[PDB]
């Protein structure tokens, strides 16, 4: 029976043999009646897997992007200041947090001057740190 073939072949339910997945196709399962075409990682995308007989290639992104999604579906820019990188990609810093780093970072909280004793000499921004005063 064709279901005894390895990884790596295709084989037909009318001839069985395990003929060997040919050049750029791939086949992880077994005696499939066909083998799937390779992916290829170009563009903004580069292979961080590349493809074989028995697995498939497998995609990065390039310098100054990150991978979106599932499964490195798409890339995105990194990340501005104000902006932070969680799973759903790029997001703004909520109120009372910043991040003044640019592709880089995590939103941290606004210093709170009542808490060191002092006043506030400037606000606060999404990319920018409150500044604080003197002592009272
Ligand atoms: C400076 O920080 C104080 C206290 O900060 C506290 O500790 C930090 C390390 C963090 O863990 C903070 O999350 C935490 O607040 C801030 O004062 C606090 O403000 C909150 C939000 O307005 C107050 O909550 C309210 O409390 C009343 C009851 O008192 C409720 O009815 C409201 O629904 C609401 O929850 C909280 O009372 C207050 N806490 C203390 C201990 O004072 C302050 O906002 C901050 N200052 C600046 C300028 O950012």
């Amino acid at each position: 029976s064709c279901d005894n073939c390895q990884p790596g072949t295709f084989c037909r339910k009318y001839n069985p043999v395990c003929k060997s997945c040919p050049p750029s196709t791939f086949s992880s399962i077994g005696g499939q009646p066909n083998c799937n075409i390779c992916r290829v990682c170009a563009g903004y995308f580069r292979f961080k897997k590349f493809c074989s007989s028995t697995h498939n290639a497998e995609c990065e992104c390039i310098e100054g992007f990150h991978c979106l999604g599932p499964q490195c579906t798409r890339c995105e820019k990194d990340c501005r200041p104000g902006q932070e990188l969680t799973k759903q990609g790029c997001k703004t810093c909520s109120l009372g947090t910043f991040n003044d780093q640019n592709g880089t970072g995590v939103c941290r909280p606004w210093t709170n001057c009542s808490l060191d004793g002092r006043s506030v000499l400037k606000t606060g921004t999404t990319e920018k740190d409150v500044v604080c005063g003197p002592l009272v």
